[PDB]
């Protein structure tokens, strides 16, 4: 999982 610049936590 990573943090997106838009703010969302993606996996």
């Amino acid at each position: 999982c990573t943090w997106e610049p838009d703010g969302k936590l993606t996996c």
